[PDB]
């Protein structure tokens, strides 16, 4: 039995995929993991829609959209670490209002989960619509990070893993999406990033799905229990700089999901429902409610 996992080249899923393969955690679960390299999220989402993989990593809001749009997709928590709003070190910007007039890169486009969270936060706290006051530039995270470094952007909302290298190059993480959800009043760590499993794989190859889910949990557990294992996966982390490697490890470990699925489901449902309520409007990208049976039991 082969399980096809689509991965991004700048993503963190490759790290645990490499542990699964090296430690034989796929073999231990009766399957072979096939890592499918996808160039970007757009291509990954099409590979998912085209049935070219058994799973990709993605966000709960996208998963809810696919589900509302008719897909049998299932979501399993991958990480509670998400999002990084990066500004130059020494920036006068201590708040979201200070983004006014700034060239702001936003990874993933106008429907990105981190952008929906940030826009909701700025509406709730400052009654401000960031798309009206900031010069928004959408793009893939690598591009945004490079253009923030070259000075064409003044700030950028990126995937969390981009903070460490930028911190080594003159930038500071002002806020995370985790900071935003704790401001909302979330008490529990919320996984907004998860494995998205194809409905057809869940229906006809459910034990391969469960075997991969077990292999992933075992790989995350190994990384949290065996500091030596990180040095084996370092080549895949783009972390030749020592502070970058340490920061990546710290934030990955902090994001390992450690709550029961029922609690994860209730928190996701409340944050989802809260989005529009905190925003004071129907945020584009967010449905009235989560589609039914979205979470993998
Ligand atoms: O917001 C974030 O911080 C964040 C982090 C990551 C990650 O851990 O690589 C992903 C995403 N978002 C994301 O939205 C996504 O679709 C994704 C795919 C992958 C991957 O490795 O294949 N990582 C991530
Ligand atoms: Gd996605
Ligand atoms: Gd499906
Ligand atoms: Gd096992």
């Amino acid at each position: 039995e082969t399980f096809r996992l689509g991965v991004l080249p700048f993503g963190t899923a490759s790290w645990e995929a490499a542990v699964i393969k090296a430690r034989g955690f796929d073999t231990a679960n009766g399957f072979t993991l096939d890592i499918v390299k996808l160039a970007g999220n757009d291509a990954a989402r099409i590979a998912f829609l085209g049935g070219q993989v058994d799973a990709i990593v993605g966000d709960l809001i996208f998963a809810a959209r696919l589900g509302n749009e008719g897909r049998g997709v299932r979501f399993s928590p991958y990480s509670t670490t998400e999002g990084a709003l990066m500004v130059p070190a020494g920036s006068p910007i201590t708040d979201l209002k200070g983004l006014a007039g700034k060239r702001l890169g936003v990874a993933g486009g106008a429907l990105d989960k981190n952008w929906i969270l940030l826009r909701a936060q700025a509406r709730e706290t400052a009654g401000l619509e960031l798309e009206n006051v900031a010069q928004i530039a959408y793009g893939a995270p690598p591009l945004l990070a490079q253009k923030l470094e070259t000075g064409e952007l003044d700030a950028a909302l990126l995937y969390w893993q981009f903070a460490a290298r930028l911190e080594a190059k003159g930038f500071k993480r002002l806020i995370s999406a985790d900071d935003v959800m704790r401001a909302f009043g979330a008490k529990g760590a919320v996984s907004l990033i998860g494995y998205l499993y194809e409905g057809h794989t869940v229906a006809d190859r459910g034990e391969v799905v469960r075997g991969f889910a077990r292999a992933s949990a075992a790989a995350k557990d190994a990384l949290a229990n065996e500091p030596a294992l990180w040095e084996t996966v370092r080549p895949l982390m783009a972390a030749e700089d020592d502070a970058t490697f340490a920061t990546l490890k710290r934030d990955f470990l902090a994001g390992i999901p450690r709550r029961p699925i029922a609690a994860e489901r209730a928190d996701g449902e409340r944050i989802y429902a809260a989005l529009d309520r905190l925003a004071g409007a129907q945020l584009l990208g967010v449905g009235k409610s989560l589609p039914p049976d979205l979470y993998l039991d």
